């Protein structure tokens, strides 16, 4: 009967009472009244609200002159202008100064019972001497550095060492093919790459150095490749280009100065798939991105310095950027770097890790939850006494999965926080606040501070006022962690995000706002599909399928899937005939695996006449 049909007869759920009784500290907010007061200030007077938030959470070398200049339509937004700071100083130095022996990183290795814990002082040493390696090899402020690493603590060392010297890290998910790594390394114009000899995940060997070698044959500007010895396997070696991480860092001091950066110096590039064209290098700058990361870590995930935060996302994606690395380290707590899968050695692994390390917040994709729920509740039998926040990201956590997460995983003692955001927003933008916001199963709830959502008519672009409305999700105002450009193509950034509905930021998602103002995310309205947590471009996959000599035309679509959220399905029209039609279906799948990576392979390729 309502316009937003998903909300029909869905009541809110309060934060469990025991959450407050068992809390080691207390929430950073007194309740929803204070959220509403701070939220209104963040919209009505963002100059005052964000200046105080930034000065609360981020240590500047030089205080900023003005909170924000520019406009959405101008595509000229700048935050904390005139400030100077360094991201590695805020993630590492200031904490090592105060509490050097506090654990910063818990490394959980692919095999249980391995791994190690890393203090803030140890982190400062490893970041410093890795930064010395890059500096000695000629990396300078403003250079991009390609990173092709699995989930080991050396990945955090690498991001933060780039930030320490003002280089711009460009992390490439270690499941990408050599073609995909090559394309991102070329576009970023990186001259330095960091990788492993091999990766280990779920007991399986990933031949990272071999993949890198293949990519670098076509990246002539890459003059050094720093290799971390993860497995010790014999790998191909290029004298004069390749260097061993362990050999190089032993040469250099255990401390390096931090480079003084402008608030608006680029911090990183993250190549992201869009509705049209090759992946775009989404650029985040420094102060605004860090402010958003710290602000959401604090108020969304209820992070306090003593906490042990565990995000299951990969450093290759924005979730790992913001919530494995930047947010928890900015706030000075402990973060978990998890090398394995939730199924290795068995389906208990996530809970084994949470129980061993006394994790307080866990951040998961619903695809992983559905896999585990299907495996059966006998794999979950873990006290997990400290687990009080259960975050979810990537798609709506639907009622059946929500209930399982709340009751079986959380024992009705944790607050489930469904966080809506995207690579381009830097940090959470519509989400409940942990320990504060009442929630609805399947809803992202309410906007974060500084986020002013509107629902637009898809055709006319007109704003649809009031509640129980549906349409396009857009934001009316800039926010600190917004992506600042697409690398090398500001015009595409303008045309993609800011020129579609002038005066607004276009998310590419549909949404409903229900009778109580709660937001229900409908998903992408463009040709972007989200498959097992992977943001994929159907146009990219079609182009991959066309690379096959038999295929003339290709069409790929995303369809609902009970486990992967959505499944990509591909249709091809052949140029002639193929008596090995079942055999062609294998070559087409391998073609996508070569062009993009295993994770992008279509479930099936249908060969049709027209
Ligand atoms: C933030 C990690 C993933 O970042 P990406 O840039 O890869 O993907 C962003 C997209 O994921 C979906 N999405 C993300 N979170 C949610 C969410 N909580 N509910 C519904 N859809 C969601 C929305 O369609 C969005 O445009």
């Amino acid at each position: 009967l309502p316009v937003v049909v998903e909300a029909h007869q869905v009541d809110t759920f309060d934060v469990p009472g025991v959450f407050y009784e068992n809390h080691p500290h207390e929430p950073h907010l007194s309740g929803m009244n204070e959220y509403n007061q701070l939220y209104q200030q963040s919209i009505n007077d963002p100059d005052t609200f964000w200046a105080r938030m930034a000065r609360d959470l981020i240590t500047f070398e030089k205080d900023f002159d003005k909170t924000h200049i520019g406009t959405l339509e101008g595509g000229d937004n700048a935050w904390f202008v005139g400030g100077r700071l360094n991201a590695s100083f805020n993630c590492v130095d200031r904490h090592a100064m105060r509490d050097p022996n506090k654990v910063a990183i818990i490394y959980e290795a692919d095999e249980p019972g391995h791994g190690r814990s890393i203090t803030y002082a140890e982190l400062l040493k490893e970041v410093s001497r890795l930064a010395w390696v890059m500096k000695s090899q000629g990396v300078r402020k403003g250079d991009t550095v390609a990173i092709y690493l699995p989930m080991i603590p050396e990945a955090i060392f690498a991001l933060l060492a780039c930030a320490r010297i003002g280089a711009i890290h460009s992390v490439v998910f270690a499941g990408f093919s050599s073609d995909s790594l090559r394309d991102r390394t070329l576009d970023a114009r990186s001259k330095f790459i960091i990788t492993t000899d091999e990766g280990k995940r779920g007991g399986k060997v990933i031949g990272t150095k071999k993949i890198v070698d293949e990519a670098l044959k076509q990246c002539p500007d890459v003059t050094n490749c720093l290799v971390f010895k993860r497995t010790g396997a014999d790998v191909p070696w290029t004298k004069g280009r390749d260097l061993w991480w362990h050999e190089e860092v032993d040469k250099y001091p255990n401390y390096l100065p931090a480079e003084s950066m402008d608030s608006e110096d680029p911090l990183f590039l993250l190549y992201t798939s869009g509705s049209t064209g090759k992946p775009k290098g989404v650029m985040h700058t420094t102060a605004g991105y860090l402010v958003g990361a710290a602000a959401t870590g604090k108020y969304v995930f209820d992070i306090h310095p003593a906490d042990r935060f565990f995000c299951g996302g990969d450093v290759g994606w924005i979730t790992g950027h913001t919530y494995v690395v930047y947010a928890p380290l900015l706030l000075g707590c402990t973060t978990v770097v998890f090398e394995s899968t939730p199924a290795y050695p068995n389906f208990s692994r996530y809970w084994d890790v949470i129980e061993k390390h006394k994790v307080t917040q866990f951040y998961v994709a619903p695809t992983a939850l559905r896999l585990l729920k299907r495996a059966g509740d006998h794999h979950i039998n873990h006290e997990m006494k400290d687990l009080r926040i259960l975050g979810s990201v990537g798609e709506p956590i639907a009622a059946e999965v929500w209930k399982w997460y709340h009751e079986v995983v959380g024992k009705r003692q944790a607050h489930i926080v469904d966080t809506y955001w995207q690579t381009e927003t830097g940090s959470h933008v519509i989400t409940p606040l942990g320990g504060i916001t009442p929630t609805k199963p399947g809803s992202a709830s309410l906007p974060f501070f500084g986020i002013d959502p509107v629902i637009l008519d898809p055709v006319t672009g007109a704003e649809i006022p009031g509640n129980d409305v549906e349409g396009i999700l857009a934001f009316r105002k800039p926010w600190p962690s917004m992506a600042r450009t697409v690398w090398g193509d500001h015009k595409r950034y303008m045309d993609t995000y800011l020129n579609v509905y002038k005066g607004f930021y276009f998310t590419g998602d549909g949404a409903g706002r229900d009778h109580e103002g709660y937001y229900w995310i409908r998903g992408r309205v463009d040709d972007v599909v989200n498959v097992s947590g992977h943001r994929l471009s159907t146009a990219e996959i079609e182009a991959a399928l066309i690379e096959h000599h038999c295929v003339a035309e290709a069409a790929v679509v995303g369809v609902p899937d009970p486990l992967t959220g959505q499944a990509v399905h591909a249709f091809v029209a052949l140029k002639s005939g193929n008596d090995n039609r079942e055999q062609l279906q294998k070559e087409l799948i391998m073609q996508v695996r070569k062009s993009i990576g295993p994770f992008a392979a279509p479930k099936v390729v249908f060969v049709i006449d027209d």
